[PDB]
């Protein structure tokens, strides 16, 4: 009831990226934890952004965000309704859809966007926050099976990351693991068409 002392949640902050530009996929950190906490509070992030897949953090969570069609997309269960930190201060979401577990902000200057897939191919590749590239066979509109199942620990923190087709187009945004006894045999994702509809 004490309005004057009510806090505000911080912004989502870009803290690194998954580098896919060369022959080797690898994670790069661009901001440490202390800088992250400060930048989340101010919403002012002057660091250079590059690439398609960003590693992002709040005060309490870390996950991924993926640029497609000039929008940096991620999961609502990570970002909520938060702004994203940017060189000019906090930027408000331009898309929010709790029903799809989806949010988006205008893509940061310097980022590159993936192109939505129109191949209609079911051989996919999930990119994790550790830059693992995991083959996934598409099994429905929003499901795919891991060719090599993994403990959910290996996938944790990768929601918001991409599933890509063989040509490197965006097919979906990783949302949940389909897990039994802690082993992810499959994943659920927001299909890129659903992004395109939300747009
Ligand atoms: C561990 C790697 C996982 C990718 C990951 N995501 C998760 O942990 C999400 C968050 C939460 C639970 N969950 C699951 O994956 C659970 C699980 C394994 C934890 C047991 N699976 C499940 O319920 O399958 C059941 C299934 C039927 C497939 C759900 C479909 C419904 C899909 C759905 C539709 C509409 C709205 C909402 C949902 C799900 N939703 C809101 C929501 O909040 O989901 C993550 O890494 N998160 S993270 O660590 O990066 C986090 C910091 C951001
Ligand atoms: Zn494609």
């Amino acid at each position: 009831s004490h309005m004057a002392s009510m806090k505000k949640k911080g912004s989502v902050v870009i803290v690194g990226r998954i580098n896919l530009s060369g022959d080797t996929a690898y994670a790069q950190q661009t901001r440490g934890e202390e800088g992250c906490q400060e930048t989340s509070q101010t919403g002012r992030d002057k660091n250079q952004v590059e690439g398609e897949v960003q590693i992002v953090s709040t005060a309490t969570q870390t996950f991924l965000a993926t640029s497609i069609n000039g929008v940096l997309w991620t999961v609502y269960h990570g970002a909520g309704t938060r702004t994203i930190a940017s060189p000019k201060g906090p930027v408000t979401q331009m898309y929010t859809n709790v029903d799809k577990d989806l949010v988006g902000w205008q893509a940061p200057q310097g980022s590159r966007s993936l192109t939505p897939c129109t191949c209609g191919s079911s051989d996919l590749y999930l990119v994790t926050r550790h830059a693992d590239v995991i083959p996934v066979r598409r099994r429905g509109d929003s499901r795919g099976s891991l060719l090599s199942p993994r403990p959910i620990s290996y996938l944790k923190g990768s929601a918001g990351g991409p599933l890509l087709c063989p040509a490197g187009h965006a097919v979906g945004i990783f949302r949940t693991a389909v897990s039994t006894r802690g082993v992810a045999k499959a994943v659920d994702f927001i299909p890129v068409e659903s992004l395109e509809t939300t747009m």
